[PDB]
């Protein structure tokens, strides 16, 4: 039990001990923030799953962590964000799929420049984009990350000299769909594969790892992970998007993130809350098909655009419903935990 | 007498009547509030002016309106708002403009489903727009139509197998434009055209049908909604636009709404008010075109993005002249009891 | 000393004097405002800048600083921020590069029109952006000019029979670049070239009367105004820009105005603020490259936007570093007082 949610132990008692340990808690635990977790062991399983799937994408990930997390101890940003992770999530995103969107393939070492400027960026993101939410109670989810990858992607683009990113162009036929080839066998590896996309992962394997590392932290997390993985897929057929779209977990990773966020993270999970959650994925799922044809049409990926913006939207709703309740963010922990802060008020 | 305006008296008539009666109100309400009206003898003129059009189209906002009027109920939204229409108005131009931008024709019954998922959308948007915008005692307008209406028409697009949407294509060489072919009595028919395609609507007999609708409510909504169908005209000429556009409508529709909005709805009316109607009416032509053009590289039309952006931006302009004052949200109406709180308090 | 800073010792004899002289006071000053300094001699020299550019793109600034000062006036606008010139820069700005973004070319007297209507909106855009902004007490920059700029020329477009603006599409090929051929000079000379950009001017005599004309009101801001311009170019060359492009001064205009943002005018000058400068003008031009390729699709330039986003962004930073100081809006002058209330505050 000393391994499981929080680790609120564990961090207490590294309050003690060398820097150096205290620095790689951070990182491991800036690692596991992607999908809203603050957990060591859930980071380094993490990790695992990106060594999985490419060894190239996992090293530029440590970098962007590493990079933020020393940039936001140099600009004197609050210590309890840095030691919760809450610094290095948004820079291990921009280093993998710096390398994801990288014409010049695995091991181009150059990369490492601008992995590392744009992972600078990412406190000042931050704290600017909280100077504004903030005022709503409203979190920064991955827009740091969002806004560093469109800026770098855009101001590199397909045909700079340097630093070509992968072309990126709008959809220019109507896709022929035949239904009669639809697969079970794929469609349930999307489910994973959804997760895994989440840090731009399309290794089932790694999806199902980081389904393990979510377990370990909170199973409630784990589960709405999974399902809005599911209502993604369901969101997909519903609009005819092209199967191998589907099965590369495309469809999948905003609204699992969206799920998660809403399915008891940053509301209280009610019943209400999860039918909420379930609403919000779908909604996801639809707004990243907007976002992937409006971004192309500009040679831009969405990236996680989708997931942020939906899930603001979602938490800015006001209701009379006394069950669907927003959690204060200095009171967000997991799921699990905040439920009880919840039930012991309501 | 007790037809005209708010129908303040059968509204308090209506709350001791059956739960289906009620509803009914509410929904008519729902669909004059596109025109800032709250009136369900007006919702009744305006339904029959869109049975003229295009009685799909009507279907389809009607459902829009319902299906909005319900999930507001179903998320425990303020009862006053629905009461009076306000969670109504943008899923019936949801469910209209769907139907008018969809490529498979009148008819096709697929359509009631992303017309009601998209309508369950727009009590989300309007909760979550009044969240940020009610700190600056601002409306929502049309934002949440025209956030559902690009979110859906760009994740479909033109090529979806299912639901192909019209083909929207960027200006590509310079319109040839015959001055001496210009018609008086074509540009005299663009005046009520423009206000018709508030609802998307471009036969002339449905523009004059709204037009004697808002007349019921109140005559200053209605001069302002005909000068700024006007000058949405003269703006078009004023660059150029071809004939066919300006008589279509197509430069008098945001135009029309800003200057109702702002000729005193949103603000009081007096004549420093009533100009400033017709700046923002000439200021939302042009915004107009500059939406259309810069939206169509992405396949998507402006739809009223830009009578909700320029009224906003005149709403949050202040003034050293106690001439000019912006109505409280809270005691916003009509023209005609608007002003009697100003001559008030100003 | 009397034509130094602020100029607030002939501000306040003026007050009494004739009110067109008054006017032209204005105007002047708004015409110096888009570098951040009230100045009216400030305002002559960079006018005089102009001219040496080309006088047709003079002509259409200096119409938009008194078509927007006056609109500011008529909707009865704040009288301090009127004198200061904060309500004709915009419009100066939306001037000159509705001429420069004009397909028409020299003394094409109907550009007139537009130039005025717009101007005119430059006074609603200011207002209703403060209603936002100053509740974070953010300025507006250039926000209004860039709203502007951005809704004209795209309600217009390359295509409109009357106004037709300059063609702009996006990058379709890798460049070819040939390192050996880098020019020292050129790159030199790509430094004033930047500041003259502020304006839309591609003379590097202009730019370097510019850097004067900043100088002469304050020596900290004329030093950020370079060092910006300069971190413009590296960038560029990180990126293997086209040098062409580099010596027109793209690189370095939202850059060097950045960088004399933070450096001392809306942050307290300091050490870590100076480098914070540093930081921002090369975000500024990095956000430049990203802004230009993103807006040439839908046939735009990137006006500075990119100077706005970037600014505002940093100056939205916030840090448990006192050495790291936010300037209250009230008290924004220039480097050398905002310095004073800083150590007094
Ligand atoms: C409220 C008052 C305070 C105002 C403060 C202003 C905040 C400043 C943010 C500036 C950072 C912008 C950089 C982000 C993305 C861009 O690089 C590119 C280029 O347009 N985006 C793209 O082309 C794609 C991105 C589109 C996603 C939609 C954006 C909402
Ligand atoms: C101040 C703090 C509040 C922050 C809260 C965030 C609010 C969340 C709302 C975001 C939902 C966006 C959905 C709307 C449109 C999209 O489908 C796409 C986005 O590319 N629109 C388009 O493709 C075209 C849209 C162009 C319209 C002009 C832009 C205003
Ligand atoms: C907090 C609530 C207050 C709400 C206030 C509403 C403010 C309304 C401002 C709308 C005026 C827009 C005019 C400017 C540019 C447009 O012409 C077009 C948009 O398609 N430009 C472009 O496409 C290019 C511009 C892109 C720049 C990126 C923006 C960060
Ligand atoms: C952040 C600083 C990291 C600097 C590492 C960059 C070193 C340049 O690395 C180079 O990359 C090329 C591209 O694959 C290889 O072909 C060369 O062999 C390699 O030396
Ligand atoms: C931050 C500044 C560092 C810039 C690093 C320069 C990267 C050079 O990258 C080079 O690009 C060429 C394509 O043009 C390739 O042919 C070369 O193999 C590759 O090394
Ligand atoms: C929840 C989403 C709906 C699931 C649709 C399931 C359609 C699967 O279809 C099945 O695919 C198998 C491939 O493994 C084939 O062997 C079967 O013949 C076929 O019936
Ligand atoms: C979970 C939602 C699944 C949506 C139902 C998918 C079945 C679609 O049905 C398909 O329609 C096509 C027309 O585009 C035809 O070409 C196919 O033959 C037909 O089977
Ligand atoms: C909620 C999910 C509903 C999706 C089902 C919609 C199926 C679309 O229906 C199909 O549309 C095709 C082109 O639009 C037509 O050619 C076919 O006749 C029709 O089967
Ligand atoms: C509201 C203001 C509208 C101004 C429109 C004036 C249009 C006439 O203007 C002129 O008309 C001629 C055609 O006879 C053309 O040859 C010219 O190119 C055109 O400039
Ligand atoms: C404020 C509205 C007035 C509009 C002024 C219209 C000016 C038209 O200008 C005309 O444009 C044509 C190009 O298409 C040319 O053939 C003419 O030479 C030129 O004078
Ligand atoms: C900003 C720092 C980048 C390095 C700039 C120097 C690179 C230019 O290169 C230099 O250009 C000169 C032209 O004036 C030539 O005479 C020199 O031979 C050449 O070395
Ligand atoms: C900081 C002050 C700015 C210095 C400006 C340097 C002006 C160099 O300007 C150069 O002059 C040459 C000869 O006149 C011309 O042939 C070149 O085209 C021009 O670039
Ligand atoms: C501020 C950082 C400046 C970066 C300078 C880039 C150095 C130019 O590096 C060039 O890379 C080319 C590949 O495109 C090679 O073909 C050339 O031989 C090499 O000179
Ligand atoms: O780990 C270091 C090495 O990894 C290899 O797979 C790459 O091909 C080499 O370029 C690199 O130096
Ligand atoms: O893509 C559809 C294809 O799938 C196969 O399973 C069918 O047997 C082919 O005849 C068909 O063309
Ligand atoms: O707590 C979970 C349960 O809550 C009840 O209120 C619902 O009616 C059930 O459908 C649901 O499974
Ligand atoms: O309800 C109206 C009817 O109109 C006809 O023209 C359509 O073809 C039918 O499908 C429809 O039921
Ligand atoms: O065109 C719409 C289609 O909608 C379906 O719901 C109906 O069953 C079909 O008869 C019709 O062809
Ligand atoms: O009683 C009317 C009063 O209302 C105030 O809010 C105005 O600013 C006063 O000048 C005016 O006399
Ligand atoms: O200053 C305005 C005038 O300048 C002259 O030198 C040109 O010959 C004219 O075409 C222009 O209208
Ligand atoms: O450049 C076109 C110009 O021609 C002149 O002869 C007219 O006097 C100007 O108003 C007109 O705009």
């Amino acid at each position: 039990g000393y391994i499981t949610g929080d680790m609120k132990e564990f961090a207490n008692w590294l309050k003690d001990k060398p820097q150096a340990l205290q620095f790689v808690d951070w990182v491991l635990r800036g690692i596991s923030q992607v999908v809203f977790v603050s957990n060591p062991i859930s980071g380094i399983l993490i990790l695992v799953g990106l060594l999985v799937q490419n060894p190239w994408c996992a090293l530029n990930g440590c970098v962007g962590t590493v990079v933020s997390t020393l940039t936001a101890l140099l600009l004197s940003q609050d210590r309890s964000a840095i030691t919760a992770g809450l610094q290095g999530y948004n820079a291990t995103l921009v280093g993998i799929l710096m390398a994801i969107y990288s014409d010049k393939g695995n091991y181009f070492w150059w990369l490492l420049f601008p992995v590392s400027a744009m992972s600078m960026t990412c406190p000042v993101f931050s704290s600017a984009l909280n100077s504004v939410l903030s005022k709503w109670d409203l979190p920064v989810f991955t827009l740091p990350f969002n806004m560093a990858l469109s800026m770098y992607l855009s101001a590199t683009g397909h045909y700079n000299p340097f630093f070509p990113s992968t072309l990126i162009t709008p959809v220019t036929s109507v896709p022929n769909v035949t239904w009669p080839d639809l697969s079970a066998l794929q469609l349930l590896k999307s489910l994973p594969v959804g997760v895994g996309q989440i840090y731009g992962c399309d290794n089932p394997w790694t999806g199902g790892i980081f389904l393990g590392a979510i377990l370990l932290s909170s199973p409630l997390m784990c589960l709405h992970a999974a399902i809005g993985s599911l209502l993604g897929i369901i969101a997909g057929l519903s609009l005819s998007a092209p199967f191998e779209d589907i099965y590369a977990g495309l469809w999948g990773f905003n609204s699992s993130l969206a799920c998660i966020a809403i399915g008891g993270t940053f509301m209280a999970l009610t019943w209400q809350t999860h039918l909420l959650a379930l609403a919000c994925a779908l909604f996801t799922a639809y707004l990243g098909a907007s976002m992937s044809h409006v971004m192309a049409v500009v040679g831009l990926p969405s990236g996680t655009w989708p997931f942020c913006l939906a899930t603001l939207l979602f938490l800015l709703l006001t209701t009379k419903n006394p069950n669907i309740y927003k959690m204060p963010i200095s009171k967000v922990t997991y799921p699990e935990e905040n439920r009880i802060f919840y039930l012991q008020s309501r």
